């Protein structure tokens, strides 16, 4: 008796599971279940060769923007140096020896780096040369460049804001949300703390200059009660004057996806907050967020902060924007989600839609919504929890001063300050919300308008005046054209051409009934698959990287790729040729089911779980996914992979026979 | 990736109880909880010295005793050669190539090896006691493969005994071996589902024609051999089977290796059989079973069964009180408790109670064939009377239990097949085992109870116990065994219920606030030889850590087992918990589900699964003594309270949200 054969078979499949070559011979001949892919267009050396022309030429492309000579930072006020924090933790000090430090003082220096090749093969493999190359030339992953980053701030720092009329009452209306799904913030600080999520390996932000997660002590058990200390004896100042760092932020460039021909006038900045700050403001914010009301939930509301597209909200977005009336006499259904807005109304009784784009909107968010913001949400909490309204309110104060004025580096030791409490610190937490309220209250005042007898603000010349005199906002020309709706699309068509959070929204067929399901060109998943946002890396190995392809291409299906024909076959393709022990191996990701997908937005958590690491996504499952409770397997790529691994499959053998 | 910070801090922890080099440097300062201990005798150089010497001369001593002659293997019936087994599995045979293969015959190597155990735990008995009696304890017993000579001279002692065909009725065998019929396992299931609930170990030998671990071989076991001898039980098609692939029935006779007596090696090396893995699994699901269902001694006075007995949780006063119950000789019933080859006897003589532990001599040589065939229809019988939809079924395994009981062919060395010339004689190692002996016993122990109710009251006194054994059982009691003690009916705080020991342990009372508990005991010397025997070999890539960490592993399961209760032997063990590095203490262990392997000794519990609290807690005497209070639990100890603080280096601080500011 030491365990039972149930349990000892048990152990094998988890071992037998991490032995790719012990998969690769017990998966041969075994029956495969084959996505609908593409024909081959070229062999492995063509495609290869080609990608690596392109590759070759972006990485030219990007050396050249990357050597262009940048503006100066005299748009920016100049505060001098900061000391390197000296506090210490136990047998170390917060700030790490050796780092971030020039002879005393905080420094930083920016990553432009010049360094994909894989899926762009992939691409090549299976896809029209032409097209394939065409695309892949536009759009590159990239660090960006100094030229585009000091332009990009100084774009957001320097604009003339209008400070917005609002009022608790108003956000109310705009905003509702439910109180009692309130964190209740009256409760012990470290066990609030404790409960906000963030991610692991970004930067802790000074004084850490270490990963969140390796930094997660020394935040909790010394920095963060030190902070307590002093937000409650009101003695911020002392604590601020004698350790500067505990304040200071890091302006970045954002590696991103950019355009290649924009690469020396766009890389965007952002901001990282120290590791104290940002998990105690996220008490509020996470919060808030957690509690708020959707557009489709409740027809006051702007916020579209929230949606997601599975499970029915597809077709909730169309229902909720049924809804709008025509202009002058009835409301229209506006719908904000941080810069992004989808605006309905009728025009003699015809749907449109309208999709304009803001063009640098943190810039725009001007002080007065900040505070507002602030105010409303905490507002929320002392109003359900009252016996903790001091002390959030204080936090308050340091959440508007973090998305306003807090200082910051951005390369050696010269410490800056935006000159204007107008504009978004773009990074502090709630950047989205802030965002989605400038947005919400320039909107509402343009539908207030429209009641006014307005009616040429339906018009693109109108409406980008208007936004810009009354609420500092930039429309984008060309972004404002109403689009005539399909209000019940047929079986494969779309509700319009204009996309919404990055999708477009199109009906398909289940069974005989319609399904509201997301929607691209081809062109646009193909930009998405051949710029995967990571780097060269040596330690990832042959088998990662071709896993790497595997949950990519059942990433991109499920987010709608799969409705695309030709975007369709490629992510199929990969499927189909990625080996059968790189299918079934075990996997961390996802808790072991597989790397979700890299779209934010398909459920409201924003975690996405596959069933298992080893099916693929048909047409039917990610069908079943968009229809509201109307259940899917997810088909095994190897039906038999189970007992195939274990080499055992159960014959039933009867005890009672007759002998 | 983007997680709760409650979450990142426990998946930190985790990170932090496998970094060795971290977690030395977060527990440097750390507050230690010393368990009670004896004092260093020598340093490092010469306990280490010292240990090599005991080694050196144990090697010695192995290595001669391996080179003396064996006798002629003579006395067994010899079966000729059997082929290898063809049988192919999906894309490989289920006797592995090139493998126990000699031209195309199956063949075996008895390995007699000269390397003994390790000296780690000897040098630390050197560093922390006596230094002639640690030595004159080392040189008494090594843990060893035995030898060829003591191999065989057992091996023929045990199939050429004349035995004494018992009387025995399922009758009798209801009246002694009394069982629960509604926790019979349910074996009108589906066997699949019945053999997959059996336990056996992972790493034991799959017998042929595997030639591999259990754990290796259970795919083929299951998937493969095993419907095909279904397909031919439910046939009456045996024989078409054995005929063909006759290594499906061979079994392998191994020496045991084992703690053996130095003086006695080239005497005395323990046999047993290794059988093929379909056939253990298959009966086992009778044999796992019916332990299952038995009743015990404490629990149905009738009973002479103590196979399941354990001493935890009031189990040793159990065994106590129900010892009390025995009457005076030839008027009233004696106690009499049998496990295994293992008795404990308690019969009143002018009303003081007595307690006799004689031992057999290698009792399974003694077990006859007509008792082994009873407990075969006693255990199926039991299954088909609950369960009467599978009897055929059953029936026929239980044919095979018998013949792999006393009469499998059988490897040695080469590929000689032999076969036992008589029925007679229980071939150990052949699931049942312990069943099988302890019903031999209590078998004779009834009948020598009933000699003493006809008043025989003679049959008290080893002289005439030895003539009875042998002459109506064909049981040898060792010369000496048979020696009747006072029993001390209510010890004292500290005092033992006799000095002699059953299932390897004394019976003692000890103090746990102000009532008496029953514990296991042993004297300092017994532990000893215990600690400085460990039943490992050296192993090349064993780490120092590894080894330190066994160490503290090996002293917490010897405290468990009742070494705490002997106050030379606590200190010994406490002594190393103490001096175990702090990152061995506390870092992430594997064993025990990962709280520490648990004790070495089996019958703690019944089920036999002994789980520690706590990796880095260590078995305090408070701890200990609750094991076997009746309810009482305690917390165990930790070494480190303030460790997982430590290593998270975080500590709760709370901070007010409701204040005025
Ligand atoms: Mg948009
Ligand atoms: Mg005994």
């Amino acid at each position: 008796t030491r365990l039972s054969l149930e349990a000892m078979l048990a152990e094998r499949a988890m071992v037998a599971r991490q032995d790719l070559a012990g998969l690769k011979r017990k998966l041969a001949g075994a029956d495969r279940v084959l996505a609908p892919q593409s024909p081959e267009q070229c062999g492995r050396e063509s495609a290869q060769a080609q990608a690596r022309s392109v590759t070759s030429e972006l990485k030219s492309a990007v050396k050249e923007a990357q050597g262009l000579e940048h503006q100066t930072l005299d748009f920016l006020e100049q505060l001098g140096e900061y000391p390197v924090c000296g506090i210490l933790h136990g047998d170390h000090p917060v700030h790490p020896s050796g780092t971030h430090n020039n002879n005393g003082k905080v420094s930083v220096k920016r990553q432009f780096a010049a360094g994909t090749s894989d899926a762009l093969t992939c691409a090549f493999r299976f896809e029209d040369s032409d097209l394939v190359r065409e695309t892949a030339l536009k759009t590159t992953y990239t660090d960006g460049t100094w030229a585009g980053f000091v332009q990009r701030l100084k774009m957001q720092t320097t604009r003339k804001c209008v400070q917005e009329k609002v009022s608790r009452k108003l956000l109310k209306q705009l905003f509702p949300y439910d109180p009692q799904k309130l964190v209740d913030v009256s409760g012990e600080l470290s066990e609030l703390v404790l409960g906000i999520k963030t991610n692991a390996i970004a930067s802790a932000g000074p004084p850490y200059w270490r990963t969140k997660r390796d930094a997660l002590p020394d935040m909790l058990d010394c920095v963060l009660p030190l902070l307590y200390d002093h937000i409650v004896r009101k003695d911020l100042t002392t604590l601020r004057n004698k350790h500067p760092e505990l304040f200071l932020a890091e302006c970045k460039n954002k590696t991103d996806r950019y355009e290649v021909e924009s690469l020396g006038e766009k890389t965007r900045p952002y901001f990282s907050h120290p590791f104290h700050l940002s998990a105690l403001v996220s008490v509020l914010s996470q919060s808030f967020s957690g509690a708020l009301k959707i557009m489709t939930e409740d027809s006051t509301s702007f916020n579209a902060y929230g949606f997601s597209w599975t499970n029915g909200g597809a077709e909730d977005l169309a229902i909720w924007a049924r809804q709008a009336g025509e202009a002058g006499k009835k409301p229209p259904r506006i719908a904000c989600y941080g810069d992004d807005t989808d605006i309905y109304y009728r025009k003699d009784g015809k749907l449109y839609r309208i999709c304009p784009d803001f063009k640098q909107m943190d810039g725009s968010v001007d002080a007065t919504t900040i505070e507002a913001v602030v105010d409303y949400v905490v507002d929320a909490h002392v109003k359900q929890y009252p016996t903790a309204r001091q002390f959030w309110e204080e936090v308050g104060k340091l959440w508007v001063e973090m998305a306003t004025q807090s200082p910051f580096l951005i390369d050696g030791t010269k410490v800056y300050r935006k000159m204007q409490k107008d504009g978004l610190m773009t990074g502090v937490v709630g950047t989205t919300l802030f965002d989605t309220v400038k947005s919400a209250l320039a909107y509402n005042d343009w539908a207030d308008q429209l009641m006014f007898g307005s009616l040429n603000l339906l018009e693109e010349k109108y409406a980008i005046e208007f936004f810009k005199n009354k609420h500092g906002l930039v429309i984008k020309e060309g972004t404002w054209k109403p689009a005539l709706v399909n209000e019940d699309p047929g079986f494969g068509e779309l509700w319009t051409e204009q996309k919404f959070l990055g999708l477009q929204l199109k009906v398909v067929r289940r069974e005989n009934e319609k399904v509201y399901v997301p929607n691209l060109p081809f062109e646009d998943w193909l930009t998405m698959w051949v710029t995967p946002r990571s780097k060269y890396r040596s330690k990832e190995t042959e088998t990662m990287r071709e896993r790497t392809l595997f949950d990519r291409a059942r990433g991109l299906l499920v987010t709608g790729a799969v409705f695309d024909e030709r975007a369709r076959g490629l992510m199929g393709a990969v499927i189909n040729s990625t080996a059968p022990e790189v299918v079934c191996m075990r996997v961390q990701e996802g808790g072991g089911r597989g790397a979700p997908p890299a779209y934010a937005f398909l459920t409201r958590d924003g975690v996405f779980e596959f069933p298992i690491s080893d099916g693929y996504p048909s047409y039917d499952w990610v069908v079943s996914l968009y229809s509201r409770d109307h259940p899917c397997d997810m088909p095994r790529v190897f039906p038999e992979a189970a007992t195939l691994i274990a080499s055992y499959r159960k014959q039933v053998m009867d005890t009672r026979v007759v002998i």
